[PDB]
């Protein structure tokens, strides 16, 4: 007859005992690097040139492109469960806005610089973050300002960016994003603030480390910002370039960034992780990409996860790699859960 | 009696089932179960059955407790019953735990080490590439991130 | 009589069984830090002023001197079994081509650029590597311009081999390899993509541990690039000089350098390791030199070593070191055997 | 007209000036880690149980398998030349010799045991290494004791191994050299020198790092110690094993090692440098292979290389990588090379 076999034992080694740590729920708080906390997250806005806009991103579940006039009651009740910041996109819809230097980008009537100053007004204790680059304003689409073959150009790319930069600072806005990905572009935006004599005042989040992918697809129709003529594989980093977004995160640190943010997010834990110990005395800030974000939705419908737990553990797993910051669209469900 | 891990008896038990797989013809045993210090049991006993140097022992060094262990519980229906496995398995934010466990289980004589998730796992697979740096590590993409 | 003797043992320390590991033919295949693939492959090429060549180079078992319009055939079969890149060597033969100052080097004309123009056509799939060098364009068969006095010119020879490099990205080439090893002229050279906005568009391959030694003999006959009145032990490095190898790695890759190559390989694969430390955020190359692929192959007709076998662990070795990218003569061999 | 172009340069930076340090040949010397000195040359020895023996290996030029007798006049112009160690390899030739346990390994009537009295008695001031292993006295041909299935049996074999290192240290052997490479043999040879009381007198140098591969053609036929029924995959590490070569170099060092030897050594050069760091405490030694050795005579004689240039290089290679001592049949060339 086939019997349960158990093999001669020696004495239980205490180096072999980690069980007396996390025994208890408590514990498992204790045992966090860093625990989640409100003031955490960064909710983004799509501020469309409509300022009676409210339109359903149908690929970003729950999420809106909204115009200034429905602004107020939007953010109202997030500011009033905690929200502490976000951070702006512009969706001018309006015809003959978008060209090949991205013009529009900085126009002073745009959502952008209309949102900023509505936000400086409405909800003065809100910290105002802004992404930098021309991707939606282009007629290409690209990041930056393009070469007639079709490939970027550095030089004058960073130096449309840089303005760009300035003039949301100038705004008002408290903190600049550039996710262009282009080489050297915070030098040139640390450097024009500076001139600007608005260095001091102005926090500088670089995506340092962003890589091109398949999960950026959802955004790509809450701000119509899609690629013509190619994709963006040659500025955003490749998956498997772990070398060259160490490189990166050193550069855009000893440019001037002030934080760094690494997107998509989940995707890339270790890279975040290596970012921790790289620019260990800066701010990381997670990203969690739509594609993340409506892949984390369509599970929990599917029933393979439930959504508030998956979000949970997803994002904690930002803290775990070394973030302190995390930018998602779960913010108003977050705002909701940690009161709980 | 209380429902709680025994860790003694359990390692007892695990060890046998390792050696027995081995003795079977198994090159490999990977131990799932997370219990302190099964590693190290399950060496001595494949070293006792003299199959140690051809059986490749590759830990679940640091596998964590989540919401994406479901739809492999359909396929083998091992599903706890009366509580959950909060307990052995790592806490989602337990990085310190996690890098113990590597360090653990690899002075207790694995060859190998796997961190299961994977991809909502990705900064611990890159902290086990600095810990065990001359072990091969490998990546298990669960029933929950596949499906 | 003596009979055998045993010492009395003690339980066995889990610490001393590693057996474990690489017991199976799949687990010694798993113990590899780096798998060798076909796409880690690059074939020099030996180009001629002569279109119709394809003279046989003795102290090169297999391999020839190949004009223009012997190129399509050649290569053809070679790209069908998996060819992704080659490194182009120019060879010009005709007579009051070689002067002082190399002036033949990136001439439009020669046998460099017309065969990055030909490849990038015929083969529009392959990455186009081109060496950077005067050695083989000097009356004096030195690697730069040299001072009355026959020593090497710092500052016109990098003047000078910029010009080249960026000529040769002009032409096409997808990355330049300058092998000189002259004081910083990667620092020149990156410039000079810069100033002719082909920075972004060029890898830079530099040659930073280059060692001078006994083992670059069949190459001088295959491109007739031998010195002339003294050797290169004033440019190429010590084989004792670590200390030199490890500050010429630092300093090519902080002058702009996209990946380095360590050449001799076999002979310095301590020197490869050291650069997988230091350029650790940078694709490492190691180089089968001549004199090393000669020597694999006359040991082998001696019944020293078997071809096959020898070249399998040799180049595991250049990986085990660190390598990534491997530039070898026997890569036609190779995408044969990757292939079983 | 084509005409050579110079690019405009900036002035030349510091840091790119390295040819300060190598332009003349004491400088070349002086950036050498170290400097190969005769001390660190160790001469290994074929010892037949034929007394009167004076045989030459076909695989291995300039070496042959000496008897007793001819020990004498064999060893008296190198130790005069300089020769200040040896090591010891036995090659029992009389039939009924080898069997299942090596048990011929510690006779005291066989070649080593002969080999230390004759040495200790005409050459007093040498050094004497005894390589320690079953592979030449079993009749399987491997290095230790197997289990029924042909696999290699641990236990029994360390337990043999041991015993066969303290036998050649009671017989006035000053170090023993287990090159067996099963697990945690180090460990019994060390407690049986203890328990010998002999710990103090014998010095360890493992074998730490001693891969398999096609290189130890050569010696198969000087020592008649070739495998029978498989290879020794299981026991050597394999070429591609970086990471088990550095768990067997602090195994080894942890269990006892007062030296540790590399082997190969030019094809394993880069496990040479890791043994630097690992072992940085301990004297490192590289053993130049038959195969290497047997490598470089067939080039020499192709006329790919020059013998004494590239025996020079490869020999200064070790000492780069991090070696101290030097296992090489090259050794009566070097007592006369170093002289000039
Ligand atoms: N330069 C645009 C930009 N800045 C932030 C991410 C958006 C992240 C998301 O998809 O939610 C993108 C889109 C892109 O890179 O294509
Ligand atoms: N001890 C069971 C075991 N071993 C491997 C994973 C399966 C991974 C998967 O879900 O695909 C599980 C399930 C569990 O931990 O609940
Ligand atoms: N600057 C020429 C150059 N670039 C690459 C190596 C060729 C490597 C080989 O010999 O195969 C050489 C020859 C030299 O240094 O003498
Ligand atoms: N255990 C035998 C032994 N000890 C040293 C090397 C000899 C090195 C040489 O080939 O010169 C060998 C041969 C082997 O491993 O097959
Ligand atoms: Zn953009
Ligand atoms: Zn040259
Ligand atoms: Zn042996």
């Amino acid at each position: 007859m086939h019997t349960a076999e158990f093999l001669e034992t020696e004495p239980t080694e205490i180096s072999s005992v980690l069980a007396g740590g996390y025994n208890h729920p408590l514990l498992r708080q204790w045992q966090s690097e860093r625990q989640l906390t409100k003031n955490m997250l960064i909710f983004p806005l799509f501020i469309s040139d409509n300022p009676d806009d409210f339109t359903e991103i149908d690929s970003l579940p729950n999420i809106n492109r909204i115009g200034v006039n429905r602004l107020k009651d939007y953010l109202k009740p997030l500011v009033a469960k905690g929200l502490r910041s976000v951070i702006l996109f512009g969706v001018p819809l309006i015809p003959g806005t978008k060209d090949p230097v991205g013009t529009a980008a900085d126009d002073p009537a745009g959502p952008v610089i209309q949102g900023i100053k509505f936000i400086r007004e409405y909800f003065p204790e809100l910290y105002i973050i802004c992404d930098v680059c021309l991707c939606e304003y282009t007629s290409h689409g690209h990041c930056g300002v393009l070469y007639d073959d079709g490939t970027i150009n550095r030089e004058r790319s960073v130096s449309r960016l840089a303005a760009v930069a300035v003039n949301y600072a100038k705004a008002g806005a408290h903190c600049v994003a550039p996710s262009d990905m282009i080489d050297g572009r915070i030098r040139d935006i640390k450097r024009g603030l500076i001139n600007a004599n608005l260095a001091h005042k102005t926090f500088v989040l670089s995506y340092a480390a962003k890589f091109s992918g398949n999960l950026y697809g959802p955004f790509r129709d809450a701000a119509c910002s899609a690629p013509s003529n190619g994709d963006r594989k040659c500025y955003q980093l490749p998956p498997a370039g772990r070398g060259l977004a160490r490189r990166a995160l050193e550069r855009d640190m000893s440019e001037g960034a002030d934080g760094i943010i690494v997107k998509p997010s989940t995707f890339y834990l270790d890279i975040m992780r290596d970012a921790s110990e790289i620019c260990k005395d800066l701010p990381i800030c997670a990203y969690h990409v739509s594609g993340e974000y409506a892949m984390l939705h369509a599970a929990a419908e599917k029933g393979v996860v439930d959504l508030k737990t998956i979000a949970f553990e997803s994002h904690q797993g930002f803290l775990r790699a070394g973030a302190r910051l995390i930018i998602t669209y779960l913010a108003p469900e977050f705002l909701d859960w940690l009161d709980e």
